[PDB]
């Protein structure tokens, strides 16, 4: 039994993308007996690891030889930061295309340019990436044209003001 | 509490298996409710009014079942087990040579039985059976069955040898 993170690539906006403990994007992996599972994805920015609460459930993560303890979490927002407070502040303008840096289980990271739908929720309107990825892709970062993370896959995108 | 259980089917050995709300007994998805939808975090077993799953699935957190909150009764983080609303009821063990059936309940897919022979895995305390099959995240807790349909362990937790 071992929960660990594994670099899958850099976070950048890609110009010609397909259309429908260093910083970067990581798979969250779990080893239990003879099995190996991708349980999710997250973002290392300014030495803080960001993912969704349901991916880790606050469990400590191995990175390399080191160990990352949960710093901050909210089950309601379904978010968790490791080694530091939440660092992702960018919001979606509500009209611009975004890029999903999808990291599906057993597959390479790839950017996919897409237009979020607006979804009516309890709290109000939020953006959502309407794309189907297999279980364990959740936490994949959503990027604005400036390469800043505007949300995590499964968790939606907040619209500004 | 954002976690709830949902019956996925009956626990039985299937003859024609591939080879390699309800308070009733059976196999359940463990779901979390987010703003944009529900996510399957695990699977468990309702036997004799007690819900069994793995500690890492719920973290001891209360579940919504049917129209009633289930409170954790027993748990061990080390063995990675938790029973709800009563003590642990699953006592059956693996003989160490017989094939078993994994009643896999993968996220967004129907329950299916697959017949397989566990490998023997070395732990600190000794030898245990381990199902060598790859299922997506959220399939952990899926019951492993002897020919009598009794649960001999949960997927990702291995199978105690008698």
């Amino acid at each position: 039994v071992d929960m660990y993170i594994e670099r899958a690539g850099d976070i950048t906006w890609e110009k010609d993308a397909e259309v429908t403990t260093t910083d970067g994007v990581y798979r969250v992996m779990t080893r239990r007996l003879l099995g190996s599972t991708q349980v999710g994805v997250g973002v290392m920015q300014e030495g803080v690891f960001h993912t969704m609460w349901h991916v880790t459930k606050g469990s400590a993560l191995r990175s390399g030889e080191g160990r990352l303890d949960p710093y901050w979490g909210d089950v309601k927002q379904d978010l968790v930061s490791y080694s530091g407070p939440w660092k992702l502040d960018a919001c979606w303008d509500g009209h611009s295309e975004v890029q999903l840096l999808a990291v599906p289980p057993g597959e390479r990271a790839r950017n996919i340019q897409t237009l979020p739908g607006i979804f009516k929720t309890k709290d109000g309107d939020i953006g959502a990436v309407a794309l189907d990825y297999p279980a364990g892709t959740s936490g994949s970062p959503i990027l604005d044209k400036s390469g800043r993370v505007i949300g995590l896959y499964g968790n939606g995108v907040v619209i500004c003001n």
